[PDB]
DNA sequence: AGCTGCCAGGCACCAGTG
DNA sequence: ACTGGTGCTTGGCAGCT
């Protein structure tokens, strides 16, 4: 099997599916890797069925493997960041290609969603911001330079792709980006003086073109993401807030599972992008807010219609790549048919941004009509076999179809004519590839076959014959069908030619429809869930009246206790004592989630929120080394515009070391950084802090003991906690009474010295 | 909805719905000709699970019947997909002859494939046990029983409380768990796989006694040491009924049951098992476990046995001494024995298939190959001076007579299945040879008929062939076919060839097919007859496999003790553990750097150590290695140390630092005795500065002064280093660290006394906390330190 | 060597002949 | 009530290329 070997050497770094009957086949180290990635057997040999190939390609590319398909020669390759087939993608998750590299000056980073054409670059200023961007964008495939120094950033990632340095050269990158966009320079995209970033974008674009071997006319723009434009969140914070993924790895019990009731897959993906990148420009935020208020009375009417638009964005990528299949055009048509209704419903909405979305959404009446006429109501999945183009669209096609129908009409009549003549009630006409059309008589009747019948195939219980009249009309059927099939294919290709000149407008429409989806959904969410519009103030501050945690209030069936928060430059830090038991943690996270939601333009779970500018959110909530590392990161990077949530640091080391660290951290956050800080602690000794320094106050959670249990209440109250509950929980858990009694004595002994 | 009374159904569906009612909650494969077939919701589910088409079966009454199916010869692959997903499937076969049946042929469910009752090699993992279990809860405690259907190993026990019952589920990890409908403590059992809610009657004591005595051929169960154990018997009765119902044959490999008493083994709680990473690491994999290091057995049955031992340390001094002795005596013999032992294979599971009468031709061939190793193993073991080894050598037997039978009965490399024949060797049965020689002159006769008919007709395209649908034929090309003899009777027409039959060839067809069917049926009869001749010897065969498996474990443990530099431990009268130069057996193999060996001295006078030292200093590892050395000593293995003396250990408890921690601490305080080894790892959590520590202090006191267990108490609370002065039986040790200015170095060496200091600030600095913050923390620390 | 379609063997269904 | 045709799952392989 030397034929496999020399073909494997052609792409030695990619799994090679090698076709062999009804299977694709892998050998040597490819078999091993594949066996462990897919739950299939070894023999070294693995095999995957042919009819399920797209399924196994979906799994492999979701796990970061490129795959070459060999049918010999390599005739198809799929890579994880460059797929655009519906079978290979998850409907409600973005799938990005990215490239990274590094200067002595700093980093360059670029991402592309090959379906939507959304192309971004950035130049992260340091290791931490780069790590945060990688986690946020979570690229399915990641191109990096050979000489990349900071390998620890990307080492554990799926879909890594080591690239030569010359692919990151600035002059090549500019020339190529300018060619792609039809520009002389990149000034119009605001990236002309971002060379670190452009280098990454150029390597990425070169790779994307190499995987497709096709123009990418849907990639018409690039945008730079600046640090000051967004609320920075590091990976640990992103994880701890459970924005789109929970701490266990799933999608339930997240902020998105409550807020994302979008109706299109493109709307879902956009909302999730917004949730992970809160914007600091209140001008954008005020517009989003005003749109959410103005769409309130319209969501019931809009959503059912919007649902029918579908994933127009991903459908348009396939038009751009000329891979769109008959049902993609039928879905595009169906979306066009929703537009007059959406336009009519949106006409009376009092909002400049809704009216702007309405314009941008378009109408495309002439494309609607084209597809109504050109394609049948519910076409087949593939165009390969025809039955796609509607009658009345092309006179030549209708004619070939008529001649085919008349020849098949004739043969059906021949069947009845031959049965009648022969008196043979089993006689029939059929068709297959080997014999073309044939007359079949059963075994028991077949000795009465007329003598002109020419025997051609004996079956266990039948005989098949031809006569010249059968072959005559066979040829009428096959040549007519063949002509019609080839004509359907040419008419279908011509639909691409008529649609593609409108691609830029179509992309704008789908982007508008996706944004409408998001904003109509946030509007329904706000109204349904009793949210309020936050206001922005000039200086750091968070003033919340009856705030709630937006996830916990919908998932638990116990009543949610709403709470106030008052943070300002004069009251910058709260020391939170009392039992934790989830209540402290929830009160802290709900603070971050309210800040996050305000800063995506959403209403918030509260009676009232006023909020100042926030640059970064740190959430050290949820080994001692890992707590101290995360604490270090907060102290090194927080500013007076930062929101810091800290959860009982000092646990995991000695009493006096932990108290000493917690006290130092608190002072540094209060007096040097001046962040707005919620500082949950178990140390009663830390409640003396308000007496020793300005801007610091005590609050606490308490418990109610009753019957034979304890109710940990979630009401945040002024002042220090005056009780501990560890021994009460120990008694309820069955620790022997004599042990509890001795612990109570040691406890008073220990506490009475302070 | 159609009213589907009995009379509204066709004869086929009446039969089918009756068999389905026997198995209402599980998939039913209903044999219809070449297809196992499913209907209604079974079809829809099978379609989704097995990725086969959902179709339908027409009805004259009106509602179409959802249908799906698979050809009978592909059943095994589909059974694998189902059982891997925890699904049971009832297999219904055709019993009757359709030619002599008016209506539908007689159909029976002949077996039910379930996750814990599989015995087929393709459905099992080689190196892992696959148990069925049954569990029952009383007002006072639990009954539990386990069966390994592929070996016949049958056990009962009566775990006294919830924590011990949890430990037993973790240890035995049943693939299928039968539980009584009135089970209260559902937290132990829900979200386990293979869960099977059973009616209470299946746990009735008198029925259990009746069925067990019937299975064993006994009047009572006194001789098995379980007559006394009704709680356990109720679970074992449920289990045995399930085993019988699933297999629907006799089960002669299940010849005994044994009670697992608390006193016979070291009971490790759930946390201990998980924290010592015996067979599973903390993140769920098989890597970097104790087994990954100690398991270099060469047979699957040895690999499974060793893992059972690691999980169940034995308290019987004599057994331990015998195992130790065996390991010492076998050390220079491991290289010779291991290649030969490897050739024995998984005789254990082959013998189960023999007992169930499902053993395939390559099972019997591997059985033969195993018998052929026994004389060599006997010769190698004769010279080993050790009574326990000679007792194993004896128990492994020889079976010369059965070896000879398989050598004569079966060919060198038989096919996978017996259904197509070609298994029984020539010379074994003269009638078979006769029938075969008929389908043998065959090949030659057809070539001669061909050349003769070709030369005689003068038609150079003439060929003789066979088709399964149409039979033997003489073929002539279409262009030459008009020239065929008028005598040639047309059989099958093709596009470009005509095929004919003549009386001579038809006669030859009838005798070759008659004789092929005869030879096949005779083969199947003789193959079944091999079972009849093997099975009388099953008891000695099973004891042989068990001896072969134990030899493999012990020979392995000898090789490990040599290669990893282990030593033989000794046992003392009273609780205590004296280790010189002890190591963590796993950590020393994965670390890419020297393991720092450490002492330990526990005795009734020095029974609790408060262990301090910096985070990352080696506190947890030091505790774990103590328990691992104990565990290894108590399976009969040599241990990672220069010297070990160890007293009796009844139990090992572990708590690695809300309601759960507290509850687990109380169970330890309620259940440890003076013979317990207790590992408390940074416990004591409260809501304020001192409540958690206060509790840890009081728990320590209770362990030291009332219970008197041997306790390793690792803590970050320096306040507890004051315990030794207050409390008899308690001492300080610590994990050494050095501070050379900027940084801290972890020496990993255990020293007597408390650390000079705690090192929280230094660990924080190491973690990256800004120097200016560490500076202020040190200032606050000096204030705090001036209090006393 | 690749692609199409008959067949395996049960049983009920269905339409023509009592 | 018979007689003789049809249908239905998936995997094997003859029968064509
Ligand atoms: N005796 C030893 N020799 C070498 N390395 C050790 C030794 N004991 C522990 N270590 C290493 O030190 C690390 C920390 O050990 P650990 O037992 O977790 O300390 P602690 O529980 O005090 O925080 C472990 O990963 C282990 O690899
Ligand atoms: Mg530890």
């Amino acid at each position: 099997m030397q034929q496999y070997l020399r073909l494997k050497a052609q792409h030695p770094e990619i799994l090679l599916f090698y076709r062999m009957g009804d299977f694709y086949t892998l050998f040597y180290d490819d078999a091993k890797r594949a066996s462990q990635l897919l739950d299939i057997s070894l023999t070294p040999m693995a095999g995957i069925p042919y009819h399920a190939v797209e399924n196994y390609l979906a799994k492999l590319v979701n796990q970061g493997e490129s795959v070459a398909i060999c049918e010999r020669k390599v005739v198809r390759i799929v890579t994880p960041g460059t797929i655009s087939d519906e079978a290979l993608l998850q409907e409600r998750q973005d799938n990005l290609l990215a490239a990274i590299w590094q200067d002595s000056k700093g980093f360059g980073y670029a991402t592309l969603d090959i379906s939507s054409g959304r192309f971004r670059l950035s130049e992260p200023a340091d290791r931490e911001t780069m790590a945060a961007e990688l986690q946020r964008t979570n690229p399915a495939e990641l191109l990096y330079a050979e000489d990349f120094a900071e390998m620890s950033l990307i080492e554990g990632r799926r879909g890594l792709r080591r690239r030569p340095l010359w692919e990151f050269e600035i002059d090549t990158a500019r020339q190529q980006l300018n060619l792609q966009f039809g520009t002389r320079d990149l000034v119009g995209f605001g990236v002309e003086n971002a060379p670190r970033g452009l280098c990454a974008a150029g390597c990425l674009l070169q790779y994307a073109k190499d995987t497709q071997r096709t123009t990418l006319p849907h990639i018409r723009s690039i945008t730079m993401e600046r640090e000051q434009d967004s609320i920075i969140m590091d990976a640990a914070t992103r994880r701890n807030l459970e924005i789109t993924q929970n701490l266990a790895g799933g999608a339930e019990n997240t902020l998105a599972s409550v807020l994302d009731c979008t109706v299109t897959p493109m709307g879902s993906r956009m909302l999730k992008r917004w949730l992970h990148m809160p914007v600091r420009d209140t001008r954008v935020l005020l517009e989003r807010q005003q749109t959410i208020g103005a769409l309130q009375d319209f969501t019931a009417g809009l959503q059912p219609v919007l649902r029918q638009v579908g994933d127009l964005e991903r459908i348009l990528a396939r038009l751009a790549l000329r891979t769109a299949r008959p049902r993609d055009l039928a879905r595009m048509r169906h979306a066009f048919q929703q537009l007059p209704e959406l336009r009519a419903q949106l006409e009376t909405v009092d909002s400049a941004p809704v009216q702007a979305l309405r314009e941008k959404m378009g109408e495309f009446a002439e494309l609607r009509d084209l597809l109504e006429r050109a394609i049948i109501d519910t076409p087949p999945v593939l165009v390969r076999d025809g039955g796609v183009i509607a009658s009345g669209y092309n006179e030549e096609l209708d004619e070939w179809r008529a001649l085919a129908d008349g020849a098949t009409d004739y043969l059906e009549r021949l069947e009845v004519r031959e049965r009648e003549r022969t008196g043979l009630d089993t006689l029939k006409v059929g068709f297959n590839a080997v014999h073309g059309y044939y007359i079949q008589i059963s075994r028991g009747q077949s000795h009465l076959a007329p003598i002109n019948y020419m025997r051609r195939q004996t079956l266990k219980n039948a005989e098949r014959y031809i006569i010249p009249e059968l072959k005559e009309y066979e040829d009428k059927v096959l040549t007519s069908k063949g002509k019609a099939l080839a004509l359907e294919k040419q008419l279908y290709e011509e639909l691409f030619d008529l649609l593609l000149p409108h691609l830029e407008a179509l992309q704008q429409s789908a982007s508008a429809l996706a944004e409408l989806d998001v904003l109509v959904n946030l509007a329904e969410r706000a109204y349904t869930l009793n949210y309020t519009c936050p206001t922005f103030i000039d200086k750091p501050g968070i003033r919340i009246t009856e705030g709630r945690h937006p996830v916990v209030e919908q998932v638990l069936n116990e009543p949610f206790i709403a709470n106030p928060l008052n943070l300002s430059p004069q009251r910058r830090m709260l020391i939170i004592t009392g039992p934790n038991m989830g209540g402290k943690s929830t009160y802290m996270r709900q603070t971050a989630l309210i800040a996050l939601m305000a800063y995506i333009g959403s209403y918030v779970p509260a009676q009232k929120v006023e909020i100042g500018p926030i640059d970064r959110i740190f959430t050290r909530v949820g080994t001692f080394m890992v707590e101290m590392t995360e604490t270090a990161n907060i102290l090194h990077n927080a500013t007076e515009y930062s929101l810091v949530l800290m959860d009982e640091i000092g646990r995991g080391t000695s009493t006096y070391d932990g108290l000493s660290l917690a006290w130092a951290c608190a002072e540094n956050l209060a007096n040097k950084i001046k962040a707005l800080t919620l500082f949950a602690t178990h140390y009663f000794e830390l409640t003396q802090l308000p007496e020793k320094m300005e801007g610091v106050a005590n609050v606490h959670l308490d418990a109610l003991e009753h019957g034979d249990t304890i109710a940990f209440m979630h009401s945040v109250q002024d002042g220090a906690a005056s009780k501990s509950y560890g021994l009460a929980v120990a008694a309820l858990a069955g620790v022997p009474k004599e042990v509890i009694k001795r612990a109570r004595q040691k406890l008073r002994e220990l506490e009475s010295i302070s």
